[PDB]
């Protein structure tokens, strides 16, 4: 008396993976169907998708590989279905459709609905929508929600999706704080007091002027004295409308508690001046002062910053640190581009992907708008959400937002943007998209 | 005793379009199956694609258009097959399934066919391969190819996609032939050798610099004569290092030669220097003269280099311009945004859109190539073909073709980038592309 489920092994793994997790118990046999390689119809394997699936569940031996050598004729998915489809008189068969191609689909439904159609055998059919996380069965007028029943970690889900090396940081292993090791915190709070009290706007102008011009320019112009030197002595032909005159007289006072939280060694200022070199400076003096700190300030706090608001808003949410979320997301697939998330959340078996950047020119923001879209696509499926958070104001976020969306078919539970009105309180704004 | 054609009306029109077209002749009845208005399942009405796929088929009284309260409920789908659908003894039912969304594509189907099986009336199954350009059969062997048989032009192409103020150009009607009256063919001619001389890049170079920096600043630079005379005044005070001794003492013979093509109310240069205008010059002297040139030169130039290649290479062939190819193609959706392509060439019923930049900055091509992509697959379907044409050198130029097909999903006859190297002969790289 064994009741056996079907699930049809196409391109986008999770729903199979949630389907199966929810159903795994119920079931004696699980028929994994899947598309052959053939390269003379141009037909690409699941097969790969199919034994993670497999692997992941835990299925073992329950487990029925059914491979269909043409997904786009009928009638050999007919036939490799009537060759190998497990044999045994089921009281229960259970096709899941919400993978595979429209044609494998249609054909795969009704082969197995007519071949038990006379068998008394309880037959049922079902997908999993994405828009809603339910699992609608065929001729119920009801549907179970596995939103906060199904949950799944960030290392599983990239190896469904054929994924591997991955790696991320947390709070802990945290990049720059092994930079600053006695300073981050110092650091990032006088940068979050900052934040919280709206001045992201007037950091983001004085990073671009004066700070930028300073210390951005040629390659390993802060690794080579005589190359910053040259650098400084030529800003100096501006006089008094110099960078280094808005450095020492134009500089807000929250972003002087901003420089003096870095350690006496690595601070860009000299008192209430900047720091110019002499030329009894070795090359490793200039580099151990200022390299880190410039690398730092030129945008890697707003990765933290957004990541620490992220998670202190999480505190009350059981979502565990290191499988749920992390920053600086890296990951690699055969014969596949470098995967790279800057900040990743998963709530239930949704992908959240924030992508982030302070700028507000548009062109810049709007192609991370399409990197992070096709991203959380990419090891999320439909089911994901995409974040940009950029520093535009707040009519340029809402019209880079509305442009991504038709452009892209995203509706906002599937991609939103935010901007510097948002920054101070960009940690409930996440979670408030995210768990709603 | 007549034949039924059955279609669904999902978001996508063109195959639709295509299978109508192609079976038209052959069947009696039509029957359009389509989503309904349904707001407390928040389920949008597809109706506007039906009576437009009815309009540009001319189905009239032929067609039966059949709605669908909730396309996402297998009950509510049999049951509104079961009361809508024609009652009337057919010889022969066919369904093509290319539209509409899988889940409804599964009860459609598996309805009709349990329907006409028990009243062993004659049921074909049929779907359109967007890859191939075939009608794929259900349990014949054979496809037939429709690729050099159905025929789409663009206004019925944004037509049946629900656009509207549909406007574009072609080679009477490019709008800068009025602006520069009787020189625009010198000035081409000019552009043209240029660039056949693979002079592209030192073109491409002097554009940033110097005409960049002394042509593109304040929003109105060349609309007011106080702004653009206190911009080069502040330029010539970088002696020894001006935009304006560069233009005036490092400009190429070629290029002083595209500049003196400009009829003499519209030149940049004075002789041999640049246009200086006193303060006696009023606003709509300098407008006049310098505005229209500067969008020509700044990038517009190259938009028309490669259509007139194109349509030089097109000369006694299908396509025919206004119908399968033109220039500046915009177009308005009811409450969408603005869609935009530089080129566009229909190839049988293959929509193929080029987005062109002289641009070799990566981070520019690749969001030009994002937008392109997703622009020809709003109104061309799968069956279409995105093209990108930058500055970019060999390498570059396949690695971000490598890269956003990946991203994007897109088979490497789908999406093509080309780099400077296929300048001179781009029209003969574009023509092979399309024609293979």
């Amino acid at each position: 008396n064994e009741k056996v489920l079907v699930l049809i092994v196409g391109t986008n793994p999770l729903p199979n993976y949630v389907v199966g997790s929810h159903l795994k118990e119920k079931y004696d046999k699980f028929v994994l169907i899947y598309s052959e390689k053939n390269d003379k119809i141009n037909q690409n394997s699941t097969y790969d998708y199919a034994k993670k699936l497999k692997e992941h569940l835990n299925l073992n031996d329950k487990c029925i590989f059914l491979p269909l050598s043409d997904v786009s004729n009928s009638e050999k998915i007919i036939n490799d279905l009537r060759e190998k489809f497990p044999s045994e008189d089921f009281v229960e068969v259970h096709l899941n459709y919400t993978g595979g191609t429209k044609t494998m689909v249609v054909h795969i439904y009704n082969f197995l609905k007519e071949k038990f159609k006379n068998n008394k055998i309880k037959f049922e059919g079902s997908y999993l929508d994405a828009r809603d996380y339910k699992l609608v069965y065929d001729y119920s007028e009801e549907a179970i929600s596995l939103k906060d029943t199904i949950k799944i970690d960030i290392n599983t889900l990239l190896s469904i999706h054929l994924y591997e090396d991955i790696h991320f940081e947390f709070y802990d292993t945290y990049s720059y704080k092994q930079k600053f090791v006695d300073s981050f915190d110092k650091i990032s709070q006088e940068i979050e007091k900052a934040i919280k009290d709206d001045k992201g706007e007037d950091f983001v102008k004085w990073l671009e002027d004066p700070f930028r011009k300073i210390f951005k320019g040629e390659n390993k112009l802060l690794e080579k004295t005589a190359k910053f030197k040259k650098h400084i002595e030529k800003l100096l032909k501006d006089n008094d409308s110099s960078p280094i005159v808005k450095f020492n007289e134009k500089t807000p006072q929250f972003i002087w508690d901003i420089l003096n939280a870095f350690p006496e060694g690595k601070k860009l200022n000299d008192g209430q001046k900047l720091w110019i070199p002499d030329d009894k400076i070795t090359n490793d003096n200039l580099s151990s002062r200022v390299k880190d700190t410039v690398e730092f300030l030129n945008g890697k706090w707003f990765e933290w910053y957004v990541y620490s608001q992220i998670k202190s808003e999480l505190l009350d949410r059981k979502l565990k640190e290191g499988e749920h979320f992390g920053i600086s997301l890296k990951a690699q697939k055969k014969d596949s581009p470098y995967f790279e998330l800057d900040i990743f959340l998963i709530n239930g078996y949704q992908l959240i992907g924030i992508s982030l950047t302070t700028s507000s020119t548009r062109e810049l923001c709007k192609l991370k708008g399409f990197e992070v879209i096709h991203r959380v696509r990419q090891i999320g499926g439909d089911e994901s959400k995409a974040i940009l958070i950029t520093g535009m104001d707040k009519s340029k976020t809402e019209d880079l937002q509305k442009d991504l969306a038709y452009e892209t078919g995203s509706t906002q539970k599937r991609f939103v943007v935010f901007g510097i009105d948002d920054w101070a309180d960009i940690g409930s704004k996440i979670c408030e998209e995210v768990f709603k």
